[PDB]
DNA sequence: TTTTTTTTTTTTTTTT
């Protein structure tokens, strides 16, 4: 029999009730499904969990969904509950849920998470046939849904249809009125009637959902639609976006018969129109609300569009470097160039709900316009397909960035960033969506070029990227922090690093001396210096911190196309889903290391003599950069290009690794008692695996 | 040159190491301000005091604000230790903050008060200029503050304010509801509308700022104002209290916005007004936070 | 005592 269902038949009968299970033998996880904790008692002291997660289990004779208690969401939170693992259950017990007719709900009250399963078997079968329904949604509650494991912007789950294709729909006895004259005469007619748009802009997801709320697929998104009598901005609500956000992209003529127009959102702002031209109505705003017949959204065909009513055409604003460079700040653009660079999909905290994360990672395009690529801060677009599976060698195209600039920093800023109204889309060969602009096909020329000379630029994938480096000052660092969170005690630094969930960034400031620096040759005369002071001071420290160690994932490696997916695969978001792994995969220590150097442990004991850290550093500068004079000092982590060398020609008298390692070591010698205040980079991979790197070293 | 200099000279490469200063010279105290002592470790059978004390000794030269070992709060606690008195330091020690950048902090580990200077000079350059940075702080701590000297209801400090003045906010377009409508809509009201309140008591200071938890400003005071017919215990919390205390008069018109709505506090008393036909909502109460743009409080 | 941010809302009259 099996261990699941000898539990079930356990504890099936004393609902709510904590009973440590007469056998445990080690079950393997299957997914972590993530959804919203509601219908439970917020009046308790330690306010519940804003989600809670379905962990399915598998016991080689059933696979059983199961419902974790919330009391153990860190698990999740630092992805120690990954899929595929030997979790063992300590504790459980069941629960009906009463909005539905089933069977009991095996609760995982206590677990001891371990290793990864060499036998993940996703071919056994449901014990409770129920939990193997097609439309994949959570055990407890109604009509729930789930949200994607980690943001709450990105569509996840079998509600997300994507089967609207266009529909022949005759507009005889159709009134089409236009959008200006609507703007007009909303505030006095009863029945609006249709509107023939075509979308400009489409927006990224926004989960409104709020726990103990009557909320059924709370999902908004932002569509501005223009005719050819202006603009205005029409909001799909929710229960729409499910059937309709995968089908609806820019380019779609629409015709909304049935909708309902408000007063419009004061507190956000409809984006300008690419055109000028295009009138912009602020005073008005279309709602669209599921009706009952499925009517109120139809997809014109473009063989259908009549050039009499004139419909505004999409219009790109793309770029190019050269141009960008002699672009002002807070400056939307359009970007299309080759992937030459992908970093980790890292994690950030929103600044209004302390329970959601931002899904960002930092992408070099680049084009034939200029020697430097387009440092694109890439936000969650609602577009997991693609965000999660970019690679480089692959020409891209974002619709809506943000021009980001700072000149203070003698390192000057710019990095475009991606808009709430931005779109991702990964172009073939000859610019397969937007062949029509002429600088895409002065990209395509560029490539074709580029192909037929036989020259490749250098590609990456994943590492260590604090793309944002510090000034050289620690004055104009210092400019924009606040003074009482500026710096922190080497003691506080371990709540700090306790403190950080699945791929969650911080950087922080720390105040004391480099006592020891220690060069270790990474890839595959002097390489080790102590400090007197160590030698005294080394035998009455508190609690000496270690924290010096370089994890292989840190490392940015160079692609090889033949094995992208796995590439890919080690720098994405964790799966919620397991997924068998084809035939058998590399090692992630088999691919070449784009970086050009060893990493160094350093050891900073704080100004007090008490307490003492071991962070590691991880220059990513070359040794070209070191002749040439594009890095600040020795001591930091970024050149000013802040970019991996491309196709290196020049190290044949260029001093090696060694040399560079020497003179990185002499510098750090140079400050002996001197109190410098480091830069330190926090970032947890998750499953207890917290890279604390440094960043800078700013002297007196 | 100065006893000051050649201590910290002598004493400044051994942080947290007890040192008998070379020569021992009757420095003259200045100044002696209390604040609380967090970040000790509250382990220790004898739970180390929970406020510390820093006097600024001043030399013939210079004079240099020193950090009194909270184990010499005794001194303090009697009045032996007190402003104008000469006193000779017997033991020294450098502790140097991590939350701020600068020099060595001179320890204070043992005195010997004597008797009032015959000259006290308030004209001695300070030696630190950190220590003469206008809006005065404690030596340890990163946004710390000082208390009053003797009891913790009394203003004291740089960090209180009395700057605010009259301004003539238009009520063109302001939606101001009454103090009832947020009694029976305040539950539902997703985002609260302005008010128009009008002091009627203002309360004592409150501190309640415990060593161990970390709050910058625990100061609270309870304000009773009353909008229309309607009156409440509105309550500013943190670091609003030393920006708008010293200034608000019972009297003055208020216009709140950007503000917070709870219940009240099981504790709360409110006093009973000197009107009776007033009406005393006490069940929920308006807190204010200091909000990033200075529009949450305004007075007309 | 402490404690912040976010959106959601559907419907049968007028003629002068």
């Amino acid at each position: 029999r099996s261990w699941i269902q000898k539990v079930l038949e356990q504890i099936m009968d004393s609902p709510r009730q904590c009973v440590t299970p007469s056998e445990v033998v080690p079950v393997t996880v299957l997914a972590v499904q993530r959804y919203l904790l509601e219908d439970e008692p917020r009046d308790t002291v330690p306010k519940p969990p804003l989600y809670c997660y379905d962990v399915t289990i598998s016991d080689g004779v059933y696979q059983e969904k199961c419902y974790l208690d919330p009391s153990l969401n860190s698990l999740v939170y630092q992805n120690i509950l990954k899929v595929g693992i030997q979790m063992r259950i300590s504790r459980v017990s069941c629960l009906y849920n009463e909005k539905r007719i089933g069977q009991g709900i095996l609760c995982i009250d206590n677990v001891h998470c371990g290793e990864t399963s060499d036998s993940i078997s996703l071919e056994t079968p449901f014990r409770n046939r129920a939990h193997q329904e097609k439309p994949e949604r959570p055990l407890r509650g109604g009509k729930s849904h789930y949200l994607a494991l980690w943001n709450n912007e990105d569509p996840y789950g079998d509600i997300w249809l994507t089967d609207k294709q266009p529909e022949e729909h005759n507009f005889s006895d159709t009134k089409i009125i236009s959008l200006s004259h609507l703007e007009m005469t909303w505030t006095n007619r009863r029945n609006f009637p249709a509107l023939l748009v075509r979308i400009l802009h489409k927006s990224k997801l926004r989960y409104y959902g709020k726990p103990d709320k009557k909320m059924i697929e709370p999902y908004q998104t932002f569509l501005e639609v223009a005719d050819s009598s202006g603009t205005v901005s029409v909001i799909m609500w929710n229960a729409l976006c499910p059937e309709w956000y995968k089908s609806l992209r820019v380019g779609l003529v629409l015709l909304l018969q049935d909708y309902s127009v408000k007063k419009s959102y004061p507190f956000r702002i409809q984006p300008v129109p690419v055109d000028p031209q295009i009138k912009l109505i602020s005073t008005m705003e279309i709602c669209l609300n599921l009706r009952d017949p499925p009517t109120n959204i139809i997809i014109i065909p473009e063989k259908q569009v009549k050039p009499e009513w004139r419909l505004p055409k999409l219009n790109h604003r793309f770029t190019t470097r050269s141009e960008l460079d002699d672009m002002p700040e807070n400056c939307i653009c359009d970007v299309i160039g080759l992937l030459v660079f992908v970093g980790r999909v890292q994690r950030s905290k929103k600044k209004e709900n302390r329970e959601d994360f931002w899904s960002y990672r930092w992408i070099h395009i680049a084009d034939g316009t200029s020697e430097q690529p387009f440092i694109v801060e890439l936000f969650s677009t609602s577009q997991p397909e693609i965000f999660e599976n970019i690679y480089p060698m692959a020409y891209f195209v974002c619709t809506q960035l943000k021009v980001v600039r700072n000149d203070n920093q003698v390192p000057k800023l710019l990095y475009l960033t991606t808009t709430n109204e931005s779109g991702v889309f990964i172009t073939g060969h000859r610019g397969q969506p937007y062949t029509y602009d002429a600088k895409v096909k002065n990209f395509i020329q560029w490539i074709r070029t580029k192909s037929d000379s036989g020259e490749q630029k250098n590609m990456v994938i994943g590492g260590y990227y604090p793309y944002p480096p510090v000034p050289e000052t620690f004055s104009k660092y210092s400019s924009s922090i606040k003074v009482e969170s500026l710096l922190t005690a080497i003691s506080e630094v371990r709540k700090e690093i306790e403190d950080l969930q699945y791929r969650e960034q911080k950087r922080i400031a720390i105040q004391g001396i480099i006592t020891a620096i220690k060069y270790i040759p990474h890839s595959s005369i002097s390489d080790r210096w102590e400090s007197q002071l160590w030698r005294e001071k080394k035998f009455g420290l508190i609690d000496h911190l270690h924290y010096s160690r370089v994890y292989p994932e840190s490392i940015p490696r160079k692609f090889m196309f033949e094995h992208r997916k796995f590439l890919s695969d080690q720098y994405n978001s964790q799966p919620a889903k397991y997924v068998p792994p084809e035939g058998r995969p590399p090692k992630l220590d088999d691919f070449k290391s784009a970086r050009s150097l060893g990493h160094f442990e350093v050891t900073i004991l704080g100004l007090n003599h008490e307490i003492a850290i071991d962070v590691a550093f991880l220059p990513m500068y070359c040794p070209e950069d070191i002749r040439t004079s594009q890095i600040d000092t020795l001591l930091t982590s970024m050149n000013y290009s802040c970019a991996y060398p491309q196709d290196t020609t020049g190290n044949d008298r260029l001093p090696g690794p060694r040399a560079v390692a020497g003179d990185i070591i002499k510098a750090a010698t140079e400050l002996d008692r001197v109190h410098i205040v480091g830069i330190l980079d926090i970032c947890n991979l998750g499953n207890n695996k917290v890279e604390v790197y440094l960043h800078k070293i700013y002297s007196p």
